[PDB]
């Protein structure tokens, strides 16, 4: 019976969002109690139809933005970094830069003063134009004061977070930050021997897109992996004292809210909500608005822990996929769903909040 009841809590979730979004391929991955379930739809592939399964690699977007939060979290537990560093320190190329007055802490969470959502079109993966892009930026609005989601601010972060460990950001986390996590199935630059496990990603027309080159793209979505994989990564978010103590540290460093925008409280990489909390308000807090528009924040008065009653979450997309991640501390739940579609968030949050109540 239980299993039964599991699948058709999952099914009835999922099934209905893959036909209404033409999703060709999903994939369920869920932590319940410490034991781990997959649940695999439709196809990875359909010109050759290739299903999906638990190993199947996907996309996840800016849920490599997680990643990114943990090798910072990293560099600060070995102290090579700080929060209120000027981002300045950490790269002589942007001193005299009013990136003089911005710090690490801003950069993490969008609040550096209206860096825009993209890089402009006009910088490409070039390691000049990026150094000459952020030398030449002009804050909008006081650093502090305003969330603009960001891939050049987050981008930026991660960067500097590896200078401060005195290597590349990807070297770091294909020799440092994947094996710290037990994770053989996570990628920034897909082995040749594992790009048949490489899903198709689907936009308009079924146009077939996988990610090309752009600045910082390491940093800001450069992460596939299976949702077995992605729930080895929840695993550890939901019990760090099980990774050797510089890792769980790494984590912990994650789990810090410094500001709340409506109802979502934004961490490094996760952004986290009262739990429970409506359907309508955790899509609310996932919106294109949140997203696109700048908000005015409500600093807390010291970092606050995002434990207990609440769930943390990150959704990311690419052009043709679609990933979402949740996972309830108090509870030792936890959730990823990876498409090849970029389907709408309030869709993901749908499948989420349906299966997160159901095993409640
Ligand atoms: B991460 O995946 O959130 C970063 N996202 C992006 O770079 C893109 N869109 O950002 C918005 C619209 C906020 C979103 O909901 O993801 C993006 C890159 S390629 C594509 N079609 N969208």
């Amino acid at each position: 019976a239980p299993a039964d009841r599991l699948k058709a809590l999952v099914d009835a979730a999922v099934q209905p969002v893959m036909k209404a979004n033409d999703i060709p391929g999903l994939a369920v991955a869920i932590s319940l109690k410490g034991e781990p379930h997959y649940f695999s739809y439709g196809l990875a592939s359909k010109e050759d139809g290739r299903r999906v399964t638990p190993e199947t690699l996907f996309e996840i977007g800016s849920v490599s933005k997680t990643f990114t939060a943990t090798l910072a979290g990293y560099a600060l537990a070995q102290d090579k970094m700080r929060l209120d560093d000027r981002a300045s320190q950490h790269w002589p190329a942007l001193q005299g830069s009013r990136f003089d007055g911005i710090s690490l802490l801003d950069l993490a969470t969008y609040t550096a003063g209206g860096l825009p959502l993209q890089f402009p079109d006009s910088v490409q993966k070039d390691q000049a134009q990026i150094r000459d892009y952020y030398r030449q930026w002009q804050p909008t609005y006081a650093p502090g004061s305003q969330r603009l989601y960001s891939n050049p601010s987050i981008g930026l972060f991660g960067y500097l977070a590896a200078r401060s460990l005195g290597q590349p950001f990807e070297r770091l986390m294909e020799q440092q930050v994947f094996p710290a996590l037990g994770l053989e199935q996570t990628h920034l630059d897909v082995p040749e021997a594992a790009l048949a496990q490489y899903a198709q990603g689907y936009g308009k027309d079924d146009r077939p897109l996988r990610v090309g080159p752009g600045p910082l793209d390491a940093e800001g979505h450069g992460v596939k992996t299976s949702a077995a994989d992605l729930l080895r990564f929840v695993d550890a978010n939901l019990h760090p004292e099980r990774l050797d103590r510089p890792w769980a540290q790494a984590l912990d460093a994650t789990h810090r809210g410094y500001y709340k925008v409506g109802d979502m409280t934004q961490g490094l990489g996760w952004e986290a909500y009262d739990w429970p909390i409506s359907l309508k308000r955790l899509q609310a807090g996932n919106s294109t608005p949140m997203a696109l528009q700048p908000h005015r924040i409500a600093r807390l008065p010291a970092p606050q822990a995002l434990e207990g009653q609440r769930l943390l979450n990150k959704t990311g997309s690419t052009n043709g996929f679609g990933a979402y991640v949740a996972f309830v501390p108090g509870r030792d739940l936890g959730l990823v769903i990876l498409a090849n579609r970029n389907y709408p968030n309030a869709e993901r949050v749908k499948i989420a909040y349906a299966i997160l109540s159901g095993l409640e």
